[PDB]
DNA sequence: CTAAGTCACAGTGACCTG
DNA sequence: TCAGGTCACTGTGACTTA
């Protein structure tokens, strides 16, 4: 109840089952709605802040993992 | 045939003194002053469906491979 | 030819509507 | 309150100009 369970970013509140950050919400958003997510490097990149935007693979792999549902 | 020295899509042509796509030249100009963080372990495998993603090691192999500024 | 500009296009997330 | 939209901002790269 504070932080983003996904990027570690000031979290707006409980979104999907979680608590997010409006990146992280309308990320899995869009992700659910339908979208192929290619990971750079080893499917084990580090979410935060300033790499959530690299690795669309793993920030969704992380969004599943904290527990987001559609 | 010719291939992008960073991530080995077709080239369009020498660019930078190297050959590159019109990805990586366009890429390579824009950096030319911003600062990228690698979502891992500055060793990603930089290709054309991964080179959005890595910003960092792009840049990278663009030095590497000779790109002049 | 390449350098350099251009601009439609697509993702992001802060904000809005339901 | 949160889900789902929305759209300005930005990076991208294929194409145009010099
Ligand atoms: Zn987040
Ligand atoms: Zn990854
Ligand atoms: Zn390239
Ligand atoms: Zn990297």
């Amino acid at each position: 109840t504070r932080y983003c369970a996904v990027c570690n970013d000031y979290a707006s509140g409980y979104h999907y089952g979680v608590w997010s950050c409006e990146g992280c919400k309308a990320f899995f958003k869009r992700s659910i709605q339908g979208h192929d997510y290619m990971c750079p490097a080893t499917n084990q990149c580090t979410i935060d802040k300033n790499r959530r935007k690299s690795c669309q693979a793993c920030r969704l792999r992380k969004c599943y993992e904290v527990g987001m549902m559609k």
